[PDB]
């Protein structure tokens, strides 16, 4: 999955595992900025995965 800083204006990745429905906290890399991240790469019903 790919998350974008609010801060950097740009994309960072990390694994489908660093975050899950009920929501996950991130930091950024490229200047230490916080916030709640959310899954979407399977949040659909009857998901095959
Ligand atoms: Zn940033």
């Amino acid at each position: 999955m790919i998350l974008t800083c609010p801060e950097c204006a740009s994309r960072y990745f990390v694994d489908d595992s660093k975050v899950g429905p009920d929501g996950r906290v991130v930091r950024c890399a490229s200047c230490g900025n916080r916030w709640t991240a959310f899954k979407d790469e399977a949040e659909l019903e009857l998901v095959p995965r």
